[PDB]
Order: structure tokens, then sequence, then C-alpha cells
């Protein structure tokens, strides 16, 4: 199946899903002088004090942690958004150099990795039907630049030698998101699609401004995973993102000047 190698990789993925060329697909590049300031839109409103994690998994194309949705704990609003998004889970995309590893890039530049906080629409009562709707997700998405170690960020770090290959799973609960997310919430905002299969157009995407810095020994320790399962021939986890998509009929809107 799919994958980011050389046969399997995102050059592939129409072969099988075909809306890989549809209209609104992710990521794409973010071109600041042509991004409209829109004053309409809101402040985002980030409301994760009662989150709760519980675990994390090593799922063969990334890392997710997982969080329980059955209520309204974790949710996003405000911004370009109407209703309440409930986040599910959250994971990062990354290279194997510093100079790579965002899907989403700023005047063509790209980051060492990007981390999406995936939310879903609570009008649609659960995540398997809101990927089937033009609003179904909210993604907030975050850029990483290597430079000071991010101390909310250790505990996932910390973990990862237990999730190494496919399919591996542990405990993680009690991890506070509001930890990974920069001073200002400042952001560009664009609708969009799923950046793996089924590459759903169900996203709204949030992208904020501010990167966080992370160290290098953080970035090394998310490339020491492995895309194959346990006893398999070990293939490391880096550069799984998605090269960016053209823009079509679409406009990147600013929450700020
Ligand atoms: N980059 S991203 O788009 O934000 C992104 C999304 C997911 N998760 C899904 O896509 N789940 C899912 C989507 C549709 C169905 C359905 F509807 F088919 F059942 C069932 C499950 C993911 O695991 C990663 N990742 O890399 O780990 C990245
Ligand atoms: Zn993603």
């Amino acid at each position: 199946h799919w994958g980011y190698g050389k046969h399997n990789g995102p050059e592939h993925w129409h072969k099988d899903f075909p809306i890989a060329k549809g209209e609104r697909q992710s990521p794409v590049d973010i071109d600041t002088h042509t991004a409209k300031y829109d004053p309409s839109l809101k402040p985002l409103s980030v409301s994760y004090d009662q989150a709760t994690s519980l675990r994390i998994l090593n799922n063969g194309h990334a890392f997710n942690v997982e969080f329980d949705d059955s209520q309204d704990k974790a949710v996003l609003k405000g911004g370009p958004l109407d209703g309440t998004y409930r986040l599910i889970q959250f994971h990062f995309h990354w290279g194997s150099l510093d100079g790579q590893g965002s899907e989403h890039t700023v005047d063509k530049k790209k980051y060492a990795a990007e981390l999406h906080l995936v939310h879903w629409n609570t009008k649609y009562g659960d995540f398997g039907k809101a990927v089937q709707q033009p609003d179904g997700l909210a993604v907030l998405g975050i850029f990483l630049k290597v430079g000071s170690a991010k101390p909310g960020l250790q505990k996932v770090v910390d973990v990862l030698d237990s999730i190494k290959t496919k399919g591996k799973s542990a405990d993680f609960t009690n991890f506070d998101p509001r930890g990974l997310l920069p001073e200002s919430l400042d952001y560009w905002t664009y609708p969009g699609s799923l950046t793996t299969p089924p590459l759903l157009e169900c996203v709204t995407w949030i992208v904020l401004k501010e990167p966080i810095s992370v160290s290098s020994e953080q970035v090394l320790k998310f490339r020491k995973l492995n895309f194959n399962g346990e006893g398999e021939p070990e293939e490391l986890m880096v550069d799984n993102w998605r090269p960016a998509q053209p823009l079509k009929n679409r406009q990147i809107k600013a929450s700020f000047k």
C-alpha cells in the first residue's frame, strides 16, 4: 500500500485515491504577499484545560497521540469556524534533515517538522461522519524550527523508544497539549484536505504564523522511529510529508496584517 517511498510515495497516490488530483488538496505554499487580511476573522479559541490524552501509537506512517473525544473536553472554536470542534489526536510530519520536513511552506521556506492537531465538528456526531463533510475537520498546523528545546515536548520524545515499530502503542495519560502552542495565535486559513490517504477534502486548515523551537536532539529522536513492524527490515521513519499542491481556485486568508 501507500507510503512515502520511491515506489509508493505521494506521486503514486492518485492511482488508488484519484481525489489526490482534486480541487482543494493540501498542503500548499503560503505566499505571504498574496494572502488576504480578513478583518472579519475572529480570534481562535483554544480550550485544552480539560484534555484527556489516552495513548500514543506508531501507525506505520507517523506517531499519533490520541485523546478522549466522547465529550467536549478539549475544543477549538472561533477563528473561521462555526461550531465546536473536538480534539481527537495530534501527530507530526518531519524530515531526514533540518531543512525539510514540514508539509505547508511559507514563501517556499520549509521547516524541520509540522505539528497537526486534528479536531472534528461535533454537529456530525462522530469522526467517521465528519470526514464526509466539507466543514467536518479543523486541523491546527504548527511549524517547528530547530533551536532551543521545547520543554513541553520532552514527554513525547521520551516515550518514542517504546513505540519504535509499526503497530506498537503505549499508555500516554495526563499529557497537556497546551505545552506545544506558540505565544501568538495569529494564523492563515484556507479550505483543504487530509494530507495522507484517503485525502478527503474535509478540512478547514488553520496554520499558525509563529513556529515553536525544538532542539536538534529532540527532532533526532523522531527520526529513530521505524516505518516497518517488529522483525521486519528496518526503514527509518523520515520524510513523511507530502509536497505542496496547486492552490487552484482558493484564497489564503490571514488573521493579521
Ligand atoms: N496529515 S493529516 O491529514 O492531518 C493526518 C490524518 C490522520 N488520520 C486519518 O486520516 N484518519 C482517518 C481518516 C479517514 C477515515 C475514514 F473516513 F476513511 F474512515 C478513517 C481514519 C493521520 O493518521 C495522519 N498521520 O500521519 O498519522 C495524518
Ligand atoms: Zn498531518
